[PDB]
């Protein structure tokens, strides 16, 4: 009656790891739409699924980051979507074409730096992650999780001198040894067929399932041009994503609801290190439309959807709103796009992070001018 | 560079597992002092400590519960906390004591049934779950996390024909062989020292601290009580927690905020099986003087933060709130206690479950009488 399970059979039957293995209801799914508009999306989907999608794009925005290493020049990240095939695809150093003596002792074969990266579970270059690194990976866990759900997958990746390919199939059951050949290129590439039958999705996609599933996977990328630095443009299915500010992201999630407003940024700064590496961007719209307080945080390159970075502006401009009333967040949309060191993330997932609230309150300082235009503008309606 | 870590280690460094490993801060964090009163602790506390208890009592209330298998009687769980070590003991049918013939042939010595429980990851009852079995365990993981954040722990397990006892030692480095003697008990202990200092706390224990933590202990026993089946009783520290229902939940939460107040209840029930076999109790309180929409929510015995099923509520009492009113939920507190079958939790610290919204649709009903006077209160305070 007492059962021990691997990883890779505990991947594919247990929600802790990415989320729902069906379809569920996903309060706040939203996707883009073609001008880009994002829009609810009121079906159920599968968290698992999404989360394939989201852990290898999060493994390409990371990529560009150093942690006390070398640094790294990333000038793309591609992401694709057709047939129901998934690609991410960047530049920059690839992962090392070399055998793991570790990985080779354990499995008793020879066994190469990036079948450790995508085969092996706890395993990858964060294990022991400074508290400073704002890279969003941490677990080692996120490319075995596309693996286990994959059908079939190919990793390919080159480093300058050599081309790496290596076909990992089956939801992990399958390695096949890889292919290693001369190359001048230099990238990494995830190509994955998701096993959508099993996670409850017709085979092929549906009409909608199809368009759902492209708008979040488009929504996505735009967040990433954001969050990214300057040198990086993000495409999806070959189309740049023109989204690069915090401003355009406000426009285009509130395009239908509140047209032609006022955007209010603001940059929010720390003085002393690490924090002051890492200023904060942030873009809102205030409209009495609005039926409830919304933020949308690309922190550390994640989509977090709670986390006391949201609370520390809540609270500041309820502080003024409540001062010059007298002489309060529900009309508020909110964009927030940046990296914060220090942050715990709650799950593999990334839903949450956790931090002390007195970290923004001795270090960071939200400017006045944005405190005091968002405040005319909530007064002007609570009026 | 890249590594690759073991259960043990990753679970020592990583926030995934059971939160945030040193202080942040828990909004909505509360404990009860004595009456009973809930009131908010508003200091930062370290999530994965709070969650060795809970594993631990998600354990004990997980075990009279019958999953396709043989009934279990269940009348005591005894929760203790003293000079910071902190216990849960319950009756019943005791861990068996038998050698695990698959554990022995990997650990390459003998190994019994409650070592495989308390020591190896990925195991325990609940790795093939029914989709209807409304035991909170699912991973096979909490109470190996409750051993790794442990510098000492003993497991005490007693089958009515023998006795088992096992120190687990230094964060689950240091197993000592158990030992089994003749014994007329039955039952199931687990004893354990926190890493305090590790984890952010003073060592000993602040006056502060011993009291937060003891107060957050008591109310997640109090919750408990509501919990679980008639027969059993649940104590904090020897004392019997008297909150058997959600109107003594309820009361003790607003009994500073709103003494001597209606509380209107309801058991929402669903004709067809399996989720016919599990009715909701819910009771509420509705005041001018909340700020905002707060529930409580034990689900499978778990402590839910995030969940479809309040969402059903809120949405049914709305509908009637905008009729009537024609002629809405930040006036509410609500506490909803059961089980619901077919949940999926979104990481193993259980803050979330997912379900399609669907099935509250489909099968469940709120009664017409709590809907009728909750939309009377609400209204009443609109106009
Ligand atoms: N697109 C990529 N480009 C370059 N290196 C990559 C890429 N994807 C993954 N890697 C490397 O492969 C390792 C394993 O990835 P992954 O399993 O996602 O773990 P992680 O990103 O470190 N942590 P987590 O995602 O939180 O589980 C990473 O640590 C990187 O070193
Ligand atoms: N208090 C207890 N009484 C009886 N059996 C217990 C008790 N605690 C644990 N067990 C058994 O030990 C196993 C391992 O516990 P645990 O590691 O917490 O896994 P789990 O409860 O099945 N799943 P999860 O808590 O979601 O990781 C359980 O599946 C039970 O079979
Ligand atoms: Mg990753
Ligand atoms: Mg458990």
């Amino acid at each position: 009656a007492f059962e021990i399970s691997d990883f890779k059979e505990h991947a594919k039957k247990k929600s802790m790891w990415a989320g729902a293995l069906n379809k569920v209801t996903i309060s706040g799914l939203m996707g883009v739409f073609t001008d880009l508009m994002a829009l609810p999306i009121h079906r159920d989907h599968c968290p698992a699924l999404l989360k394939i999608f989201d852990e290898l794009i999060v493994n390409a925005t990371d990529h560009e980051r150093a942690c006390h290493s070398k640094t790294k020049k990333v000038t793309y990240i591609k992401i694709s979507f057709d047939k129901g095939v998934f690609s991410c695809e960047n530049d920059g150093p690839g992962i090392p074409i070399a055998k793991h003596e570790q990985a080779s002792l354990i499995a008793k074969r020879d066994v190469y730096v990036p079948e450790v990266a995508s085969c092996f579970f706890l395993a990858g270059t964060n294990i022991n992650k400074a508290k400073d690194c704002i890279k969003g990976g941490t677990n080692g866990v996120g490319l075995k999780l596309a693996m286990v759900h994959s059908q079939w997958a190919i990793l390919t990746t080159a480093d300058g001198a050599q081309k790496y390919v290596q076909q990992i199939n089956q939801r992990l059951d399958i390695i096949e040894p890889p292919t290693i050949t001369p190359s001048r290129e230099m990238f990494t590439r995830i190509e994955l067929m998701p096993v959508y039958q099993e996670l409850g999705y017709a085979e092929p996609l549906s009409e909608t399932e199809q368009a759902d599933l492209s708008a979040w996977i488009y929504l996505r990328a735009c967040q990433c041009a954001a969050y990214v630095g300057k040198g990086t443009t993000i495409y999806y299915n070959d189309k740049p994503c023109r989204t690069g500010s915090v401003m355009a992201l406000a426009k285009m999630y509130t395009l239908l609801s509140a047209p032609n407003s006022t955007i209010h940024t603001a940059t929010i700064k720390a003085d002393a290190k690490p924090y002051s590496l890492h200023p904060l961007q942030v873009a809102a719209v205030v409209s009495p439309k609005f039926k409830k307080f919304e933020h949308v945080s690309i922190i550390n390159g994640v989509n977090c959807v709670k986390g006391e970075h949201v609370t520390f502006l809540k609270k500041t401009i309820n502080e003024m709103v409540i001062k010059k009333f007298q002489q309060s967040c529900s009309n508020i949309f909110v964009v927030i796009v940046g990296s914060i060191p220090g942050i715990e993330w709650t799950g593999q997932r990334k839903d949450e992070l956790s931090i002390a609230e007195n970290v923004f309150k001795t270090h960071y300082s939200i400017p006045s001018s944005f405190l005091t235009s968002m405040t005319r503008s909530i007064v002007d309606i609570l009026l």
